[PDB]
């Protein structure tokens, strides 16, 4: 694919629509999420596109290279580590990310996997504790969706 | 991918979970769907895994070979044509299909696309009007879900 889309939904008020487009050797990720508390929220691709138990069955971050958790600009990062999205006072986050590790085809393809928006900011692997290097201490999964092929 | 899963949801009471597993050179589709009216309901893979407008944005049937609609056993069929599932008196349909056209990888991959359960029976391309040759007259989309990679 060259284009994908994901609709985020959960058990609370958080919702959003994320679009993905292959451009050169990168993926451009755009869209918006609403109903979020003001501030930063971790935003990652989780391994499985399994929504049988809500966002919990999505598994851990997509990490085909068996690395520790980092920020998007780090060399030591999971392929699914896209950092944080920032919600304004009205709870709206505008997403505008360009990333070279995720892909819409081949081995790092995220089609069929799960996009998750988390309750807290992702510490990018610099939190000082053990959890920081697994999940960035991003907390719970507020909303998620399976990444599908778009027109 | 060797295993996929899809959770079907819509605006009504219809819901279900379908699993897909590559067993040998074929794909085995299993699961169950509840909340249906008794009888046959068209069950197809629609092209886009786009749920931005409910099941509507899923597009037409997945048809990379550009054929007309037909039954699962016909030569002239869309890849997405999986026939009918049958609901019992209780509104429950058990899915047990093996199909030679869909796949979980490559050109016929259905990962990232949408499974749709329809309101009426699929006439298998033999209804005699133009609509039959497109959708089998299966009618509205009761529930649908994006097919994602499973553990
Ligand atoms: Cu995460
Ligand atoms: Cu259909
Ligand atoms: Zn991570
Ligand atoms: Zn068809």
């Amino acid at each position: 694919a060259t284009k994908a889309v994901c609709v985020l939904k959960g058990d609370g008020p958080v919702q959003g629509t994320i679009h993905f487009e292959a451009k050169g050797d990168t993926v451009v990720v755009t869209g918006s999420i609403t109903g979020l508390t003001e501030g930063d929220h971790g935003f990652h691709v989780h391994q499985f596109g399994d929504n049988t138990q809500g966002c919990t069955s999505a598994g851990p971050h997509f990490n085909p290279l068996s690395k520790k958790h980092g920020g998007p600009k780090d060399e030591e990062r999971h392929v699914g580590d896209l950092g944080n999205v920032t919600a304004d006072k009205n709870g709206v986050a505008i997403v505008d990310i360009v990333d070279p590790l995720i892909s819409l085809s081949g081995e790092y393809s995220i089609i069929g996997r799960t996009m998750v928006v988390h309750e807290k900011p992702d510490d990018l692997g610099r939190g000082g504790n053990e959890e920081s290097t697994k999940t960035g201490n991003a907390g719970s999964r507020l909303a998620c969706g399976v990444i599908g092929i778009a027109k």
